[PDB]
């Protein structure tokens, strides 16, 4: 299609290696570019810790309101919202809206220490069908984004589904699933990557993600005015262990996808 087209001439433009998944619910149809090729999740991944918490909070009511220590030792490379809470506490949700609003790579420690490990994550995945996602290390490690490496790695074809099934299926209990609409919504990190693709008037709920090999990813959630949502995956790896990001590169896909819809 014209679409493929067009981003596979961005892909060529850009030097780097570009993986694309939409779903339209509308009908159901999909869009996809690389879409079952592993590209490295980087900070996307924390989408993932974060459903899972919500899921063991569906049995454990009050789970969200833990408070959890943040230590010195705890902090690692990127912790703005940690760094507020040293020698305090922070309960669950606020790890959970720190690492999704925020990035923060000691809330998202915090999450998976929650699920006993990345087996934890990534078997939460597996429990709701999601059999490519893997989660095999810990921040700030799961960004080394190694071309050829499959340690923390997903496909865009199955993180679009996941990320469907999560915000606008029922993979979640509802208050839970709400919650992550609400956290998604609210993130800070996004606006030059697929939102700045698309529409103003377009309500979007996002995660970034970037690391070496300029590893420059966003996954979204779409709600166009009067039209049912769209999911939509981007992950962008360059073949250079310093590249830059390049977080055009995806809002210029987005506006792509948008061109058609």
């Amino acid at each position: 299609s014209a679409v493929q087209q067009k981003l596979a001439a961005l892909e060529k433009s850009s030097g780097g290696r570009l993986g694309v998944a939409l779903i339209d619910t509308a009908d159901n149809t999909q869009v996809l570019y690389r879409g079952d090729e592993r590209f490295p999740m980087c900070s996307t991944s924390k989408v993932m810790a974060a459903a899972a918490v919500l899921k063991q909070s569906e049995t454990q009511k009050q789970l969200l309101n833990q408070p959890v220590e943040i230590k010195p030792a705890d902090l690692v490379n990127y912790n703005p919202i940690a760094e507020k809470h040293v020698n305090g506490t922070m309960t669950l949700a606020e790890l959970s809206a720190a690492a999704l609003q925020y990035s923060d790579n000691t809330a998202m420690n915090k999450l998976i220490a929650q699920l006993g490990g990345p087996g934890g994550v990534t078997a939460f995945a597996r429990a709701i069908g999601d059999e490519t996602f893997r989660l095999d290390r810990t921040e700030p490690t799961l960004n080394t984004a190694i071309p050829g490496d499959p340690r923390d790695t997903t496909t865009p074809r199955a993180m679009a589904q996941t990320l469907r099934q999560l915000t606008l299926g029922h993979a979640l209990g509802e208050t839970q699933r709400a919650q992550l609409v609400t956290w998604l919504k609210g993130n800070t990190t996004g606006a030059a990557s697929i939102r700045a693709g698309l529409p103003t008037s377009w309500t979007v709920g996002d995660k970034t993600g970037s690391g070496d090999y300029g590893t420059t990813n966003d996954i979204a959630v779409i709600w166009p005015q009067g039209r049912a949502p769209l999911v939509l995956v981007t992950y962008f790896t360059q073949p250079q262990q310093n590249a830059e990001s390049r977080r055009d590169v995806l809002a210029s896909a987005a506006r792509i996808i948008a061109e058609g819809l």
